[PDB]
């Protein structure tokens, strides 16, 4: 397990544009393209982020490519993120994975908002941060993903994806 099996498992895998939990134009392995409520628009994006004119299709080979850059471009936020960055840097392996997963799903500016989850991951109270963590619109919308996550954060094992 790493997190590209990780974000594999929790995202999956479509081909074809879909909408997301959160009902925007999405492909691939949680590639969103969108947040508006256009089809042509995200068809846009899509040929755009591929290259070519897809006509809402993709590759296998062409949405693990994106995959590929998406997970680069969450790490890259993270340690260009004044808030995250030491929070990251503190952890473990295992536990940088679920920090990637949770940026990967959110982005960036929504993990921000998780100061006092935050704090108690970088104090490492493990059981603390995992009864913050799910105190959450995150939690409440996506419980089955975000229980994996925090049971990541909680133990610092795969265990929630075996
Ligand atoms: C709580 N998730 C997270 C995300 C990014 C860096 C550290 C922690």
């Amino acid at each position: 397990m790493n997190i590209f099996e990780m974000l594999r498992i929790d995202e999956g895998l479509r081909l074809k544009i879909y909408k997301d939990t959160e009902g925007y134009y999405t492909i691939g392995i949680g590639h969103l393209l969108t947040k508006s409520p256009s089809l042509n628009a995200a068809k846009s994006e899509l040929d755009k982020a591929i290259g070519r004119n897809t006509n809402g299709v993709i590759t296998k080979d062409e949405a693990e490519k994106l995959f590929n850059q998406d997970v680069d471009a969450a790490v890259r936020g993270i340690l260009r993120n004044a808030k995250l960055k030491p929070v990251y840097d503190s952890l473990d392996a295992v536990r940088r994975a679920a920090a990637i997963n949770m940026v990967f799903q959110m982005g960036e500016t929504g993990v921000a908002g998780f100061t006092n989850s935050l704090r108690m991951l970088q104090q490492k109270r493990w059981d603390e941060a995992a009864v913050n963590l799910a105190k959450s619109r995150w939690y409440n919308q996506t419980p089955n993903r975000a229980k994996r996550v925090i049971t990541t954060f909680r133990t610092g094992t795969w265990d929630a994806y075996k």
